[PDB]
């Protein structure tokens, strides 16, 4: 046996509430880390003004959560480095800038409606 890479302190506590209505759900493509250049199709779910992506539609357990209430979603620039079209990325101008591509232009726009708005702090 070998332990480690676990951690011994709680800094942030975020999780999809059990009694929280699903805002919007849909299969999206999450860009890979700076390392490998590729896309990884996963199940995206918006709940509690927050984004939650699961390995599959099963939604067994939240793999990673990202606060949108502190971001400004917006369609990728006309000079972005994304081959696929109808893409959208969110930036918080302090932490980082996430990206999300869409198969059709109808899904992208629709997503921005929920994400973009849910992001606003006003």
């Amino acid at each position: 046996g070998s332990s480690g890479s676990s951690g011994g302190k709680r800094s942030h506590s975020m999780k999809r509430n059990p009694n929280a209505p699903v805002t919007k759900a849909g299969w999206l493509f999450k860009q890979a880390s700076s390392g490998v250049k590729q896309w990884n199709k996963r199940w995206f779910v918006l709940v509690d003004r927050c984004l939650f992506y699961y390995k599959d539609e099963k939604e067994e357990s939240i793999l990673g959560s990202i606060p949108l209430l502190s971001f400004r979603v917006a369609a990728v620039q006309p000079s972005d480095n994304i081959s696929r079209k109808h893409t959208f990325k969110a930036e918080h101008a302090g932490v980082r800038t996430y990206f999300f591509s869409a198969e059709s232009p109808e899904e992208q726009e629709a997503w921005i409606q929920a994400m973009g708005e849910a992001a606003r702090v006003q």
